[PDB]
DNA sequence: TAAAAAGTACACGTGG
DNA sequence: ACCACGTGTACTTTTT
């Protein structure tokens, strides 16, 4: 099973989605707090394992597409 | 009137392995050099590195070192 | 007596 | 909670 943000192995349902436990505490920390992060690219980077890491812009919207969210 | 990093566009503060760069450039270019070190870019291998924007993509910015000439020796 | 460049080390923030 | 890791500033050493 794998988590439909990163692709890393997924941890369980987490505020809607199948996602891993990272994606999980990383999307609660961006809802919960002012974070204005900047994409250095085209708002269209590439989440997985490893790169999840370059752009939380990018890794929150498709959080968000994904349909995260914090009330059930 | 003051000098640029010629990797980030940042102040600079010297030139550092042979090119002018901000001291963070400096110690993120040793540091790549020096460590082995899995860089992956997750745009198209051309993102945009200003101070702001310079964390977010180490490959692409150790690239634009090398290409602005930065060595070790 | 000093500037430039190289080396070193501490605090910080994000992430897992 | 807690530690690993990347980063950036500031300091010291070496160099000229
Ligand atoms: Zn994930
Ligand atoms: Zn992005
Ligand atoms: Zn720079
Ligand atoms: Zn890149």
């Amino acid at each position: 099973k794998l988590c439909l943000v990163c692709s890393d192995e997924a941890s369980g349902c987490h505020y809607g989605v199948l996602t891993c436990g990272s994606c999980k505490v990383f999307f609660k920390r961006a809802v919960e707090g002012q974070h204005n992060y900047l994409c250095a690219g085209r708002n269209d980077c590439i989440i997985d394992k490893i790169r999840r890491k370059n752009c939380p812009a990018c890794r929150y919207r498709k959080c968000l597409q994904a349909g995260m969210n914090l009330e059930a």
